[PDB]
């Protein structure tokens, strides 16, 4: 489970790669939300 | 019980693998519940 | 006591393999413990 | 100590459960500080 | 030595049970503790 | 060792629950470090 | 016993060796969930 | 399997080293997590 | 070595209890360095 | 493998600390955020 | 190696107790950032 | 070899506390990635 | 077998010590995995 | 070899004493290498 295992662990890793990716969205939420709340404050600014 | 045994033990082990599989439910309540949290912070700054 | 012997030892091996899955419950406490305190951590992190 | 034993040790763990369930508050005890912390946050923004 | 040594050594195990339910004062330190680590984490939080 | 030495190492951790008491100044030194912290924003935005 | 007895032995250990490796599975079992509670701390952290 | 065997054990440990150095990645997997949250919060900060 | 040895024992480890005692300094050390940390923790936030 | 081997690894560790070094960009990128953050906020203030 | 050998050690952690009074130079560098940070948010405030 | 045997391994010791002096620098790598984190922190909050 | 079979046997330990030096690395495997992890955690902490 | 003997082998015994207190510094090298632990612990904390 070490030769076509690690080719199998590296495949899976890559195809896994898409879910990290996604996740991505909910890390990008935070920087959304201070983008979204910095464009409230110029309208009341302005 | 090395042969049939070994085959049984596999098929366990992948019939088993449900019940780990069910479990990451657990593991992905920390990134829901800090998911949630940096949500309601970007609610209460926008 | 190894003929009709090995079939009531194997017989009371399957029995007593009700109280092996049973303790099953203490061993699985460690992890209920883990997911409770994660969710412990995860309501005072919201 | 294993037949009637098995019964005595469960019965024990269901009544001894009660504990586990009472202990719970001290658990919840975190929990209630972040949500007076948070509550306190939100007077001295209002 | 097997006879009334049997009840005998029942009746030490039972009257030697108070200093193992005792010790279980030592065992319950670790979580007293850690129940005080996090009343003083929510106060500092508060 | 077991039946006065029960009694005197009873005796010990009762005594010497003055030590662990005493210890509680340094875990309120950071309740009171977040107070004085509190008390001085509450004085800046005064 | 000890001449072609050696040769099948060291047969029977070459061919046997594909259940210690393949045990290796139970062993990397550690790392795997080792790794997966890294990942899970890594997405809740961002 | 001492003269021979230390050579090909060597060999083995130099080859299987690819398998540790790969394994690295799961390891610098906590960093780019770490390095992926301080980037996620330096943006919202901005 | 049972009569006056089991006496010449008991001083040894009522004497050589010193070194017991003054080693409780370094299990002292991991608390006086918490305590560090928390009184360093508490005049940064301050 | 403690005389050569420890200038090896000692060599190793100069070497790999070209790695560490380089790593201590993604330190100061939460620094360079903080800057960029303060400039926006003090070409907003002006 | 307990009689002058405790001696010695008593003397070397009163030695080597100046290395860790020199350390307290980087715990109290966050008190310092923060005194600093303090500083410069009271002049961007005047 | 209890002799001068004993003479050779004090020396040994002796010589070979170099290799424990020098393994102290991963001991304190971890102290100085804290040190090089609290510096970071303490730059961010300037 | 006593006289040059001593002799030889010196000879052959003192030969045979090239695989228990060797061996060592084996056995400083632990101290690298220990030293990358506290690494890593340092990385991460940073 | 029981009289004079006798003597002689306590004679030997409390001269050999010598060499199993010195072993007492790689029974108290377990210890030494804790504390040095503690100490890091305890520095990375502050």
């Amino acid at each position: 489970g070490v030769i076509d295992t690690s080719a199998v662990e590296s495949a899976i890793t890559d195809g896994q790669g898409d879910m990290k990716a996604i996740g991505g969205y909910i890390v990008g939420a935070l920087v959304i939300l201070a983008v979204a709340g910095l464009i409230y404050s110029m309208l009341r600014k302005a």
